[PDB]
């Protein structure tokens, strides 16, 4: 048996390394948002919320993890706080991730109302509630759902703890049914599945809005080709009737309104010519539609197409952040599941336990790199602060 202090030294060094990067990179996220007013959205108030969570992983949770791993003697309820605080920060991150996803769904589904419905004063109120909830969920073991009432007292006498003290060890004070049923299933897993559903709807609503754009556009010019080589006023009538409905449908800030005002007006004129039975001047009236289409309607088709692609790109960035949360945190939860559901199994070896803790802490480093690579306003603000 190698002296514990040697493997301890690898663990502590790595933890300290991670804390440094967690703090630095996430202090940069918060500086960027404060400086650049382009970055002050309700979306970014939640990303600053989870940057705060990540900062406190490095300043508090990682120091707590280092000391919990020693088994130091302590009063059991003080042990519980050291051991559970990180669950507060984990829960806060889940709420922030959930909020961002809901915000990005509102953005894409009802852009009309978004600015009305979502505002930075209520966002701040939502964030405070979420932290309070996060202390409640994460510090529930201290309200009585703990193992303090039954100390492993042979382990306490071996390390020579004083009376009322335990050897502070996570799986000794925190019950595993809390961790698996209440923490993992209800408080982590259920919210993640909800996130998964929100993102599914977002990509669905963007995909079928693009289809509706391209449908209305193809409806516009096929009707035109029908008008073109028509026979009577009755068929010209139909293919402008389908154009105008498609115009009003596609319509749903000043040069855009012109473009359609001319378009439906041009249609409307060809319509009455058709009704009065003059076919070929109804045709001729309908092909300067072609002029308005090229000068106006397709710059609308294109910049609307350009904006949906930005919103999907922004929603895929947010999705990556949530996915990396799940990746970094699931192994620990899965190991607790084995520990709890299979008492016939050998406990996961100690080195794997610490690999899983280290991997969960690593999540506190990744997000700043995700912003810098994937959202240009963040990346250029990062550059501006760094060089200055
Ligand atoms: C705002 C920030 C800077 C303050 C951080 C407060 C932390 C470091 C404080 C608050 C509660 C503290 C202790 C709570 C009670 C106990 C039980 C005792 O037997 C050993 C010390 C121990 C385990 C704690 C030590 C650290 C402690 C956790
Ligand atoms: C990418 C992420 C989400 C998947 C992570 C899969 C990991 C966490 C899975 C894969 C294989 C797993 C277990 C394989 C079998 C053993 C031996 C058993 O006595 C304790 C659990 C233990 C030690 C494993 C626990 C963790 C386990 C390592
Ligand atoms: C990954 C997301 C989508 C769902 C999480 C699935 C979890 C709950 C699933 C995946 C693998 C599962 C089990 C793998 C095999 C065993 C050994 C058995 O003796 C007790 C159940 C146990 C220990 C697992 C229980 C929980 C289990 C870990
Ligand atoms: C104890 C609590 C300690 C908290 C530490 C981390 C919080 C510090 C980060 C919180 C600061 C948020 C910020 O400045 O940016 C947002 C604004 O620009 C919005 O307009
Ligand atoms: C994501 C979808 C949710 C998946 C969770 C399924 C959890 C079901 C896991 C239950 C494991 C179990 O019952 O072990 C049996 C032992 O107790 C008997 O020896
Ligand atoms: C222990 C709790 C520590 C910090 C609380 C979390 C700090 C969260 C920082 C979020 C700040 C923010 O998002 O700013 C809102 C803005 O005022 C909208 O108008
Ligand atoms: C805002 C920024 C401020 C930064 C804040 C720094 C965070 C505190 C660091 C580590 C806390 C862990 C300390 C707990 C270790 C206590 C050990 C102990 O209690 O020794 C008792 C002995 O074993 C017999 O009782
Ligand atoms: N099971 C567990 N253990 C620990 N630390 C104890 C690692 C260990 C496990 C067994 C042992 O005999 C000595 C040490 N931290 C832990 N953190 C979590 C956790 C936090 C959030 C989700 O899981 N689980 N967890
Ligand atoms: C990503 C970073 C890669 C490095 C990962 C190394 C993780 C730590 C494994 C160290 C195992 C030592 C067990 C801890 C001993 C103890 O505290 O009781
Ligand atoms: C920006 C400020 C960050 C504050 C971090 C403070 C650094 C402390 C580092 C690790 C503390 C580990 C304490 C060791 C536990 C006690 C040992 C024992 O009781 O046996
Ligand atoms: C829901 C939001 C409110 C959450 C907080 C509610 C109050 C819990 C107060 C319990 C007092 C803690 C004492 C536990 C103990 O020391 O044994
Ligand atoms: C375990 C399910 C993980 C879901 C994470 C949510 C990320 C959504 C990705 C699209
Ligand atoms: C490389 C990182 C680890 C990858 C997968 C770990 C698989 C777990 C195997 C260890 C089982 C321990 C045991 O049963 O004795």
């Amino acid at each position: 048996g190698a002296p514990p202090i040697m493997g301890s030294s690898v663990y502590i060094t790595v933890e300290l390394a991670i804390a440094v990067l967690a703090i630095l990179g996430n202090v940069l996220v918060c500086w960027a948002v404060w400086l650049n007013s382009n970055l002050q959205n309700v979306t970014n108030y939640f990303v600053v919320s989870l940057a705060a969570a990540d900062i406190l992983v490095g300043v508090l949770a990682i120091p707590f993890a280092i000391t919990i791993s020693t088994g130091f003697c302590a009063a059991c309820h003080g042990c519980l706080f050291i051991a559970c605080f990180v669950l507060v920060l984990a829960q806060s991150s889940i709420f922030s991730l959930l909020a961002i996803a809901i915000d990005r769904y509102i953005a894409i589904a009802i852009p009309l109302r978004y600015n009305g419905l979502v505002t930075g004063t209520r966002a701040a109120g939502i964030i405070a509630i979420c932290w309070v909830l996060s202390f409640a969920i994460g510090l529930t073991p201290m309200l009585g759902w703990n193992n303090c009432g039954q100390p492993k007292e042979g382990k306490a006498h071996s390390q020579g703890c004083g009376e009322g003290q335990v050897a502070c060890l996570f799986e000794d004070v925190v019950p595993m049914n809390y961790m698996v049923y209440f923490n993992f299933f209800a408080c982590v897993l259920v919210p993640l599945l909800l996130m998964l559903g929100v993102y599914l709807r977002i990509f669905a609503a963007a995909r079928r809005q693009l289809a509706d754009l391209e449908d209305n556009w193809e409806t516009l010019n096929d009707n035109l080709k029908v008008i073109e080589k028509a026979d009577n006023a009755a068929q010209v009538k139909d293919a402008l009737t389908k154009m105008r409905a498609a115009a009003l449908d596609a319509q749903k800030m000043k040069d855009f309104r012109h473009g359609f005002d001319i378009l439906v007006g041009q249609i409307d004129d060809a319509l009455k010519l058709a009704n009065e039975g003059k076919v070929k001047e109804a045709q001729a009236a309908a092909e300067q539609l072609k002029t308005t289409r090229n000068a106006y309607i397709q710059k609308y088709l294109e910049r609307a197409r350009s904006t949906l692609q930005k919103e999907v790109h922004a929603a895929k960035s947010a999705a990556i952040i949530a996915g990396l949360f799940a990746l970094c945190w699931l192994p620990l939860h899965i190991i607790n599941c084995f520990t709890f559901f299979c008492p016939d199994c050998s406990h996961a070896p100690l080195w794997l336990m610490y690999l899983a803790i280290v991997l969960a802490h690593t999540n506190s480093v990744v997000n700043p790199f995700i912003y810098a690579y994937r959202i240009r306003e963040f990346r250029q603000t990062f550059r501006k602060i760094i060089r200055s």
